[PDB]
């Protein structure tokens, strides 16, 4: 309702499965709500950070989240938004992994509150234990190959081609939302954009089971020059301070176009709408002053690293 | 070489992945091979009689005979030579029927044989156990999805629509061609005429995953009027004598039409060429007395059931 006006205003909204249905249980219940997150490195990235931040926010506005770490999918891997088959990590590196995903994760999310903490939870623990005959029959027999072939993420590459492993990849987490929705309550699934269609595929399985759930998308972060989000000089802004230290991390905030700061401020920060506003002028008004600029890095700074970290960078610069 | 030329001469072979090299190989060694039998029902029919002898005229020539009961892919279904999705049987069901079934196999090879006595395996020992990860990561990434799409038994359905559970059998059967391939030396593999895009998937699992094996298909048995063999108003016939009574067994083969006689005897039963070439002219010139028809008819009630079980459907006749 206005959690819902309030991200639209803000530009978190992609897509949705059914706008008014959802906006109607958010406003009548505490929404159970999740969102994947694959170890594909040793830590997550800015490009982590839409979504990250959008859970805590539903937080804030009273709902429950649950923050999955992807321990069975990580071993299989998400075609979705990648126009090349991936390489398959170890069942090792990814163990490992997920170990420290699962830290930078806590970091965004309240443990404390009563009503609606978080949860933090690993899709090995319903997918390791799964034999491939339960699989098949269980979650297969509700799929057509043309239902799954449709999607965006495998549409996208036939020609390209895709092994049966990646184009499977979708009933996993279609099993992921099913599972989820049964023994959490779980009525929404949150995502980036490329997750449409991994998000509308457990819509279908809990639907075909069950016979009431939602999906919403946020959409690609952009830059005015028309070039990839955090695609940097030096590599990938992490999370992880000894991947990206502090004062780089803050750099990178600080160093944010005239044209995207203010997208950036609504996306990225829990500035008010009026704060948001007001620095929107300043920008018009003193564009050499970078006061939208410094509010972004400081706040974002802040949330990832905390307020000591900030400071270095700040004395740093 | 001469056994390879005699099935050639009897019309047992449809196609086959490289004659010379199995020729070749039939020749210089004692060859493993399979042939896969899903329970579909608590009994065999007449429909699986071609592999079976078949296997049995190739443990005859020396060759080492192993009978796979489906107990595993039985509870997925291959939609190979079926124009619809097939409802899914339950555990209990089918791991009845596998011991039955089982029973009727054992019948038709030779087990005291030293070098090459058969035997007669489960699929379920193999495919029970494993977990969906290892399936999808160890069978999976050796398959694009155009590879399996342009499969007979999948091209022929997906407007009809498909599963995901029907599409994937091709996997599993793959991958029992690889398993046996590994524990029991086998070479080849043999099926109907169905089973060309099943056993050559098991060659495209064997070859990426070693970089030396065949693949042969016997192929429909045709009705000279164009009706589907096998197909009576009695409705099935089967090898079950409590369903089908040797009565009735030894009825339905005195039936064959004059037109079908000649290919059923080279089919069905162990007469040699020259027997079957006398009996040619024998219907040639007298063709009431049916002479053709009561030695099919004896031979394979003989082979199914035994002398006893013919001597009443004879006697009974």
């Amino acid at each position: 309702m206005d959690l819902l006006a309030e991200l639209q205003w803000r530009g978190l909204v992609n897509q949705t499965t059914d706008e008014d249905g959802l906006r109607k249980l958010l406003n009548e219940e505490r929404v159970t709500l999740y969102c994947g997150f694959d170890p594909t490195a040793d830590s997550l990235h800015i490009g982590h950070l839409a979504t990250i931040l959008t859970m805590r926010r539903f937080q804030q506005a009273g709902h429950r989240p649950i923050a999955l770490v992807g321990g069975a999918t990580g071993l299989i891997g998400d075609p979705s938004g990648k126009k090349s088959e991936r390489t398959l990590n170890a069942k090792e590196t990814v163990e490992a992994w997920s170990a420290r995903i699962k830290e930078q994760l806590g970091r965004f999310l309240d443990f404390e509150a009563d009503g609606n903490p978080a949860k933090i939870k690993n899709n090995y623990d319903w997918i390791g234990p799964l034999d491939v005959i339960t699989f098949l029959r269980d979650v297969g027999k509700h799929f057509s190959v043309n239902y799954m072939m449709a999607k965006e993420s495998v549409q996208s590459r036939i020609e390209t081609g895709i092994s049966f492993t990646e184009f499977s990849y979708m009933m996993l987490q279609a099993y992921d939302f099913l599972r989820l929705y049964e023994t959490e309550g779980c009525r929404l699934q949150i995502g980036g954009s490329d997750q449409w269609g991994n998000i509308t595929a457990g819509l279908e399985l809990i639907r075909k089971t069950k016979g009431r759930a939602f999906g919403l998308t946020i959409p690609l972060v952009t830059k005015a020059d028309g070039t990839k989000f955090g695609k940097t000089e030096s590599g990938t802004i992490w999370l992880d301070k000894e991947k990206t230290s502090p004062y780089e991390f803050y750099q990178f905030w600080i160093n944010t176009d005239d044209r995207d700061v203010i997208r950036y401020l609504k996306y990225f920060t829990f500035l008010s709408k009026e704060e948001i506003e007001a620095l929107e002028q300043e920008l018009r008004e003193a564009p050499e002053k970078r006061a939208a600029q410094k509010t972004l890095a400081e706040e974002v700074t802040k949330l990832v690293h905390g307020e000591e970290a900030l400071r270095q960078a700040i004395r740093i610069s």
